[PDB]
């Protein structure tokens, strides 16, 4: 009868279609590869059929064989056309079904010719869902064949609009094949990029804080001994220390270091650093005089607020001012005139080493997280416990600020005395704090009835026990991602302690060596993406790049951690040690 050119790349040559289509005695050229006008192929074709072929037609052959190719494409188009329909089809979570269309100028823009509604199982794999499409779309081609040789319908045009996808889209996701409808979604509601409507942070944490002041002005803020501070109070020094600063010609971006110990004087020269503008740089004044030389000379800080005291400790690397100099503060109370945007430097740690750089909305994002999540009040009281250098100081000092809340500074004195603490906070009613896993577990042993909440992380948490009321929660990030980035309230004990879910505007992935996803449950190092990354590292950047990359599938800006993780059926994370 009839010589039916039949095109895949695909498919094999002995489809339940070829087969068919030999039955009605037609003989049958398959052929694979890019076909031109000339191909010895084409030569006495009465129709074409085309399944999963890899390449486009030239005009010149569509126009020969108008009204005579067909193309079989399992989608229900103009849904998921292009390559990979069935996976994008259970991705993008779109209609699915699979049509038999005209084959036009355009990739999947002929009119339709038949078209039939399919269903998957939550339970069904991505490669069930592969196959039962081309179980639908072979069978139906088998009905109504003999309808489109009649050439008896009726060719309608696709709906306007739809998806289309493209060869490559999929290499981001080429280790999911073998999961489940369920499971795939689940990876994507924890994954997927973020929904639309979102707007970038517009604040810097002084401007949140002077309008937390007017809010809670004659609320205590900060509490050393038997000596405090308001809100008012608070800010009125700092304003004055931070005219002064800003007379010295601090401005965004510049680093302005800072050597105490924790005192209301630290608390005032943090907050007048930002308020004149400028980042600073927390040196512990006990590390060793090595350390301290180079922080000052990596850092460019030309300002240094520090004591008589530790003054020598810099041997004269840089201009000091003495906080305890009514000279180094000025005037006037007012809070200085706004400068800054919440992509200048908020403050610079160093790693155990290396200038990590942070700007003020990553820390406005975390404070903005902490408040709501932990239901902090001016009722709350919490402790500057960690050490100025870390950046759990910044969880200590800033997320409680904007919540209105007291903070008390730990002395030496019962900086290790547990009992002599646990003592202190029994007394002055503390609510919440944050403690190293280290520090933390030890204070399980200590009973309590002053506390609320505890936080911990930083190392791996192992026990659970806790004498007192309060929840119990770990949680987990680097330095150079701000902090914390994920948290978990611990509810039960675990062999494995989980670190929880991310917090806000944050996503976390876990990838392969080669940077591709991974189904829920299997390991791989963890990626970081959000509002949490830093600028990166100063004078560092070879090595800035090294960790801070442009994923080469997504583009977009993501940490290289070094750590191993795997998501849990319930969306919690886990963490599995280094990668070595
Ligand atoms: N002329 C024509 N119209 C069609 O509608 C049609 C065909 N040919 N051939 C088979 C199928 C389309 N199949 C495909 C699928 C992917 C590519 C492809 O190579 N896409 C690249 C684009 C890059 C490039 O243009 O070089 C990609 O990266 O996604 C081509 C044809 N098809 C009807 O079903
Ligand atoms: N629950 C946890 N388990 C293991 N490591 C953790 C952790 N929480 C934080 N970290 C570690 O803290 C590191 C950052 O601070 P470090 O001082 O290096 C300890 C992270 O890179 C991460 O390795
Ligand atoms: C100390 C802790 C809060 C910090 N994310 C760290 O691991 O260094």
């Amino acid at each position: 009868m009839g010589r039916i050119l039949f095109l895949t790349t695909f498919m094999s040559k002995g489809n339940k279609v070829v087969r068919y289509l030999e039955s009605l005695h037609h003989e049958v050229v398959i052929c694979q590869e890019k076909v031109h006008a000339q191909s010895a192929n084409l030569q006495e074709i009465d129709w074409i059929v085309s399944y999963a072929y890899g390449y486009i037609l030239d005009k010149e052959i569509v126009s020969r064989f108008r009204g005579r190719i067909i193309n079989l494409h399992p989608s229900l188009l103009p849904w998921n056309k292009g390559r990979d329909p069935v996976f994008w089809s259970v991705w993008d979570e779109t209609p699915k079904g699979v049509t038999i269309h005209l084959i036009d100028e355009h990739v999947d823009t002929g009119d339709i010719l038949v078209q039939e509604e399919i269903a998957f199982a939550d339970e069904d794999t991505l490669l069930d869902c592969y196959n039962k499409a081309n179980q639908a779309i072979e069978e139906l081609f088998i009905r109504e064949w003999e309808n489109i040789v009649h050439g008896r319908i009726a060719p309608y045009r696709q709906t306007a609009g739809g998806t289309l996808h493209f060869k490559a889209d999929r290499d981001f996701y080429k280790n999911l094949n073998m999961t489940t409808v369920r499971e795939l979604l689940a990876l994507k509601r924890l994954c997927a990029e973020p929904k639309r409507g979102e707007k970038p942070i517009d604040k810097t944490f002084h401007q949140l804080f002077e309008q937390q002041v007017e809010m809670t002005p004659d609320h205590v803020a900060v509490v050393d001994r038997g000596q405090s501070l308001t809100y008012k109070q608070l800010n009125e020094r700092a304003n004055q220390l931070a005219h002064h600063l800003r007379g010295k010609g601090v401005k965004p971006d510049d680093q302005v270091a800072i050597m105490l110990d924790k005192s209301l004087d630290m608390i005032v020269s943090i907050l007048a650093v930002m308020k004149a503008g400028g980042a600073y740089v927390p040196i512990d004044p006990d590390y060793p005089g090595e350390r301290i030389a180079y922080m000052l000379a990596d850092s460019s800080a030309a300002i240094l607020l520090t004591n008589a005291l530790h003054e020598e400790k810099a041997n004269g690397a840089c201009d000091i001012i003495d906080v305890h100099d009514p000279d180094s503060y000025s005037e006037n109370t007012n809070n200085l005139p706004h400068v800054n945007r919440p992509d200048d430097l908020v403050y610079v740690m160093y790693t155990s080493a290396k200038g990590v750089m942070i700007e003020h909305h990553n820390l406005v994002n975390f404070c903005e997280w902490y408040r709501p999540y932990f239901g902090v009040t001016p009722a709350d009281k919490a402790l500057v416990y960690s050490s100025f250098s870390f950046d759990g100081s910044a969880l200590d000092i800033f997320t409680h600020l904007l919540a209105g809340a007291a903070l008390h500074i730990v002395p030496s004195e019962r900086k290790y005395d547990l009992d002599a603490l646990n003592d202190y906070c029994n007394q002055e009613g503390i609510t919440i704090s944050y403690l190293p896993t280290g520090a933390a577990e030890q204070f399980m042993q200590m009973d309590n009835q002053s506390f609320r909440v505890v936080i911990t992380g930083g190392d791996v948490l192992k026990k659970i026990e806790r004498n007192g009321t309060y929840k119990l929660y770990n949680g987990y990030g680097p330095t150079e991602c701000t902090i914390m980035v994920t948290m978990f309230e611990v509810d039960k004990p675990y062999a494995n302690i989980p670190i929880g879910k991310p917090i806000d505007r944050t996503r976390i992935l876990i990838l392969d060596e080669a940077l591709a996803l991974q189904p829920i449950g299997v390991a791989g190092e963890l990626f970081i993406v959000g509002e949490g990354l830093g600028r990166g590292y100063l004078n560092r950047p070879e090595l800035t790049a090294e960790k801070f990359i442009v994923h080469p599938q997504t583009g977009e800006r993501m940490y290289r951690t070094g750590d191993r993780a795997r998501f849990l059926p319930d969306g919690n994370i886990e963490f599995l040690g280094r990668l070595d």
